């Protein structure tokens, strides 16, 4: 059903969609796939219109502003005519605990990541609530 | 664009369903309303097939694991069908920072509410970000 | 799957959309529930843009013009995006005989209501055509 | 609209039409929106009712009948498409209680051919800002 | 169900539409049928805004800028908020090798077909590759 | 006007979806964009079901059951729930004049490219029927 190839290519789209993101910390993206098609595509950022598009407090911390790629994959399911629930997400990093409580509810089956986020607690809770992780 | 008696008609709906919470600390609900259409309720709890419905601790404090009013309510839209995007909030209580956060970015225009969440600062998230607020 | 605690706040969302009907001789709440979303709120009334807003004539009977809370949820169901096939339907008042006929067409596989309206025939014409009717 | 498809969907509600196993009248009706036939409808009774009749014994037709504008308007609740901002067209001038529902459904344009027996309809359609046009 | 009569509506409809077309060498009808709801019509003809209505060239032969009625019924559902997946095709004349190529990629059950086209081979395709052809 | 590196993303992941492709001739990816999602992405290949997904024969040649790009993403967005309509076009090839008739037909009003398909013909009929081309 999902091949080697197909799996490899919607967490290469995910790669190319962190680039897009102006974040210095770390560029992270997010994809739902669902039957063949990417219902949405979310960067780390400002919100939209946000007075700059810098991601970093001056202090070396991130602007508590600032959405999640995960976020922004959520609230464009939101906006979208398309529902979230059955399908699946390809990230770039492991979702945050705050983050991951919300693609459970959504009704996300399965997590992919390639790397981890700096809290890995994310994992526990995408799996303590029945959603599939796989690391790749 | 709402004669009164509608307007109290959402705010009395989203106290109705903040009844339903299991929650001990405080009872939140949220409307979604987009042409007349409540097209999503959400209220704060745990997640679905959580091994509990109590949201608090052994110490007392609220657990990390619940879902606020509006993260249901902004998870219920990426469940529909329909978009979130220039539609109001009616919410019992005003959201958090955080929540405001993804409120903003989901293309809200309005949030109404009655009263006000300890940290107040949601407000003026919301208000800087281009969502009108309105107590009632 | 419906719990009792959640079915009295579907009919209690009823009653309220019931009072904002401007008729004199009753008041009439209509609510289309399905997959836990409220697809249409119907109330008694005048068309959209008519010259009054009254819905009773000068002597004691009510307007020809006006539409039945029944009426102005299948209608909204007909503007809507969603299938009113499969949903619920919660009602202040039982409908009556011509509504009850085209409430069974439209696929609502049950009906709540609160009280009897005068013309008690459309709960047998209801369960006639194979939908489920509870009183609450 | 060009006058050839004009032609072709009240052709197409006159064809729906005699699907009907009505004796007294056999009536069509056609919700078009965008290039797109969403609903077609015509008079009959509800689906399992116990009879395909739709008289009684006077020969007066049965109150369980549904009219081919309900069914229409029924079938686009059922459907996930609105009706709002369509046009219909019907073999026979609607009634004034299917009107008024067609009126408040946002249907901006009504098409009849034949009329039916009260013209009465047709002026709550009017009344209630909806353009009709007899071809 | 699909019965007998009201199969026989749905193909004197896609000869309705038929006559529309401008063309002279030879008059395709196409419609979408799902769930009793006609969802495209097409015609064959030349495309939207083309310098002329002629379906055929001074040789004799039709303008290869002329769309198939299978194309334009199969343009307009791409165009349209609704799926083609597991609809039925109801056509005047058998669907060509290339137009049958697409129709069986698009999930389309069973075509319906009343005359043969000269190009036969259509409807072998379209069974090798798993579609139902009738010819009523 | 969309921002350059998006854009940048787009085409590249058009070239990510290309090399899914089990053709030896040349791959080619498609990709369909509106307001920010990605609503298909086609390739070359034979259609589903079918006995091999080799796409060329014996005679060095392409099978004629083959799919082109465009012609899998246009059936894609007939399979859809969303429409093509004003929807821009990421390819990795110039679009056959075939599938050009359909792509200007279908409502999409940009088409963007990075490599030239043998058969340049096709941006003529893309241009000649009111469809933006960009070469990237
Ligand atoms: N396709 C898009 C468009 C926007 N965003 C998010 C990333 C930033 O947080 C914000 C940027 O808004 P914009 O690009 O409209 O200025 O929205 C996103 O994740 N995916
Ligand atoms: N219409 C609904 C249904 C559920 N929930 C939320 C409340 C709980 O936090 C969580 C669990 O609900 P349930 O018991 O239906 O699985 O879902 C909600 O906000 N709105
Ligand atoms: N959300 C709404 C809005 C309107 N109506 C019905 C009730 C009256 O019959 C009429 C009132 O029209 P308006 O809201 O334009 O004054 O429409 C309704 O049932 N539900
Ligand atoms: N496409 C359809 C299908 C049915 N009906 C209505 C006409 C009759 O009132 C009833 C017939 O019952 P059934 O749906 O079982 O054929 O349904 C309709 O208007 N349009
Ligand atoms: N409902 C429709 C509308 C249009 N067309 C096709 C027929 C012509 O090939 C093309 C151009 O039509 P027009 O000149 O009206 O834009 O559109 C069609 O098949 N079905
Ligand atoms: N997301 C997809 C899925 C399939 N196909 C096309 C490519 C091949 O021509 C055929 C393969 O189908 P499948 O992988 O279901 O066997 O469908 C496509 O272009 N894009
Ligand atoms: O779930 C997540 C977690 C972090 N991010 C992004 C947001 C921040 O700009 C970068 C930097 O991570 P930080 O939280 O600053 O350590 O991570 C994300 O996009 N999604
Ligand atoms: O914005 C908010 C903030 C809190 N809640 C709910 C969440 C908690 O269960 C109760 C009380 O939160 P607390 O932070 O514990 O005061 O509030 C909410 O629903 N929405
Ligand atoms: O099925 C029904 C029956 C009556 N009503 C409302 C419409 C009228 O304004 C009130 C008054 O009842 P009546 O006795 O029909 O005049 O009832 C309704 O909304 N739906
Ligand atoms: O507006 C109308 C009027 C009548 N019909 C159907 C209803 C009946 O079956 C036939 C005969 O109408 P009658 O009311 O019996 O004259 O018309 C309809 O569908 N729509
Ligand atoms: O599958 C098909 C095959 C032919 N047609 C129509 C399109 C052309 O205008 C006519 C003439 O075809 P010809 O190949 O010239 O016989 O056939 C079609 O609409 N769909
Ligand atoms: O416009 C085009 C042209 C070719 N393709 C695919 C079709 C074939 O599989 C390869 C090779 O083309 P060919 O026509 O075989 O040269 O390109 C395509 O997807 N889109
Ligand atoms: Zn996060
Ligand atoms: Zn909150
Ligand atoms: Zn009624
Ligand atoms: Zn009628
Ligand atoms: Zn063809
Ligand atoms: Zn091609």
């Amino acid at each position: 059903h999902m091949k080697p190839e197909i799996k490899e290519a919607y967490m290469k789209t995910a790669e190319l969609f962190s680039q897009v993101s102006n974040c210095k910390r770390m560029k992270v993206g997010a994809i739902v796939v669902k039957n063949g098609s990417i219902l949405a595509h979310g960067w780390n950022g400002t919100p939209s219109g946000f007075h700059t598009n810098c991601c970093e407090l001056e202090d070396g911390s991130t602007n508590p502003f600032v959405l999640h790629a995960e976020q922004n994959a959520l609230v464009k399911m939101a906006k979208s005519s398309e529902s979230i629930d059955g399908s699946e997400l390809f990230c770039t990093h492991s979702p945050c605990p705050d983050c991951s409580k919300m693609i459970a509810q959504a009704g996300v089956k399965k997590v992919y990541y390639r790397n981890e986020y700096r809290i890995t607690d994310g994992i526990d809770v995408l799996q303590q609530l029945g959603v599939e992780v796989e690391k790749m």
